[PDB]
């Protein structure tokens, strides 16, 4: 094993690589997503601009979870990659739901890890996680719960028109 | 018949000429569209300034392929312009109906022709349609398909209200 | 009727439409022009231009009448297009005549139309051609008459050698 | 299906989502390579560079491939994504011979689709890929045959010093 | 046979060496045209000026096709090349229908090279065609039908005349 | 013959064209060499662009001496150009022993063109090569005749790894 790694565990790296495989799939979520909202019988272009960028955050997060994986001297492996939960995703409502799911399941992911690194006294992973990761979706979840109260209030009185103006004057 | 002329169909001379007419009504009706829009009794700024601009990317479609006739040797005719298929427009939501219809048709005139290239093994014909038209048309269908699941979304809930803020807050 | 509509009569709103045709009518004659010039077997690139530079001119005239027409609270109608009077238009004279012909006929329904809106006590018709159309028109007709001036003292000489010269010294 | 979608067969909308695990399946291949020189026990810093910067390349084909999908109006399917076919890489050499096997497979794939959408006349697909996909794959399999000929010509000589020497003199 | 060749016929692979000679042919008969031009007896700057920017544009298509026979792993071979098909090229009407005729080779090679590409399913050397050759080639031919209908009219009045006018008036 | 011509012997004029046809054969010969380089199974990119270069350098040279030949009213009359005298070129050592070879029949014919100038009291010939050859040569050969001493140098130790290096750090 690595010349470089030290206080680096084989549960930690393997959970990275679990890590990895995590955010790379909801990556794969993101994009078919974005491409839902592109349909031109969905065609709300700020809600596909909303998870495409989501998609490119989240490989951007793998990225960063592989660049680590290297700097310990621990090693990558990737495993296959599962399709999205769904083909077709309903309305915005839906959309944000669903995705207001799957980043819980990535943080409590993000936390499990944490609580691992902490068990096998691994500051170094523990300061990368809160650095780069923690807040972040602390943030993004904030937001969404905040898109979802807003989706929801529109959508009560007039639910096509409600959709419209949330990606209008929210969203694009 | 011309100097300059080389690989270059009859067949495919008058189908750019036909072309060139469904494109020149194409800009017509979304003239009649636009100042629809612009009454005083429909008066939405935002749907007029959609339709207009889209009347200047029609007639800039016909004189790309006008250009490309008198490029290849072909000799460009013109015919009557027929008006287009109403005078009222009703909705925003019955107009952008027409105007995906339309742009279907125009679309479908494209692969007709494309194929019509392929079958001639007129490459350049080929390559002028997928660089110059086949994408943008792409791009505005779905833009358009876009458009119309906003405008349903706002006008079941209260119609008026709906088309007033898809205008404000979408198109301005 | 209009919301907007006043003092505007059926009779200016109809000769607005079919002047529209008219100087559309006539955009499509310059694209003729331009591309037979642009023919390996004729090739007189500024007679090329000079004629396709004027075809924009006619389709910013009609787009200008629309615009007025949506103003004034009437309803643009577009009818078929005819096609150019001629498929091939012969040496630069002949076209430089035709030009001429087709631009004193636009001018006399120019001419028309202000009479027309003279009669019916519309003077904002009256100063809209007084603006944009009349002068344009008269400076037009002017360059036209010029340049078959020109034309014609190159050519009494030695036709060919005429042409060229026309087009390389005056219009290139 | 989709209000867009036209000319666009369920052969290629699969093929397409086939392609993009096979993108992203390479670039966890190199994002593997990356690392593995990046350990303290490698430490050939400028090609670990080399494949890090063929990850970002692999996952942007990927995501050009899903936004066509999306552009056409496809649905992107995503399915497990396989895990590197080696955990440790080997030599300089053995790891680039592997890179140019694994871009070879890339550039056949590409090449099976393009036939594909030819068969199913698809100019769209093919300009897409002839455009954004097959000039850049001969390049880089250039490139890398330009790599394994001077590795090779490096450490017949004396293996530790050509290794080094190229990576500070052709990668770094 | 390469490492790198990838669907490139040898049928291909040929007629692009001949497709080589064939343009540095015309280089070397431009050249000689330049020079003919440059005679203290013939002295036409502006002709000899047009001819020697013709050689340089034919060296750069040979050039672009040699680069683009290595990119897909074929071999350059070049043959001899044959001396243009005359040492005196007559008036500039003589020298410009020679230069047409030329064009007319060049372009009917392109031509037949383009559907071997298509029967040989070589979609890289159409789009290289089409791309960087055909539409130049239209262009060109255009252009030189255009300066020999303006040649043609000036040298019927008064040749030496007509001919100083045209060098002064459209090429210096 | 030239109403310019002025003490420029038919011995030179003839010479000029021979040496236009060895400059061509020199480039054809370095495209060769070039394209040779980037093959998959060669990749030494730096010595691709030390041959391309070249080519570029020798079809100077004979427009060079096209352009000297029309300015002294002598008639460029070109050959056919034999193909190069290898179609694969071994390694960068062999392709450089080749390039000097060539240099130096360049050179001498350079020399002996000179001499003849000199025979017949022609100066402009005598400067002319003086001041735009003889030096170039002169440098070219000397830089050749390093690269080959670093070359061989590099490749008696271990071939592969000196051939790669000096592309790395002479040629790239
Ligand atoms: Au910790
Ligand atoms: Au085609
Ligand atoms: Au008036
Ligand atoms: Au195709
Ligand atoms: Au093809
Ligand atoms: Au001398
Ligand atoms: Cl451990
Ligand atoms: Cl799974
Ligand atoms: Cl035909
Ligand atoms: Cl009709
Ligand atoms: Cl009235
Ligand atoms: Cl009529
Ligand atoms: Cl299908
Ligand atoms: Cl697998
Ligand atoms: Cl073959
Ligand atoms: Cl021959
Ligand atoms: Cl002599
Ligand atoms: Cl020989």
């Amino acid at each position: 094993s690595s010349q470089i790694r030290q206080n680096y565990s084989t549960e930690v790296e393997a959970a990275v690589n679990r890590l990895v495989n995590l955010y790379l799939r909801a990556s794969y979520t993101y994009l078919s997503l974005g491409f839902y909202f592109d349909r031109d019988d969905v065609a709300l272009e700020g809600v596909c601009h909303f998870f495409r960028e989501l998609a490119e955050e989240k490989r951007e997060g793998a990225e960063r979870l592989l660049k680590m994986q290297n700097q310990r001297g621990g090693r990558a492996l990737f495993q296959d990659l599962q399709k999205p939960s769904q083909d077709e995703w309903g309305t915005t409502l839906d959309a944000m739901k669903a995705a207001i799911v799957l980043e819980k399941s990535l943080n409590q992911a993000l936390l499990d890890l944490h609580a691992l690194g902490s068990a096998q006294a691994d500051p170094h992973l523990c300061d990368f996680l809160e650095s780069h990761f923690l807040d972040e979706e602390v943030k993004l979840i904030k937001k969404m719960g905040d898109h979802l109260t807003n989706i929801q209030r529109l959508v009560g009185s007039q639910a096509g028109l409600g959709e419209y103006l949330f990606e209008r004057l929210t969203l694009k």
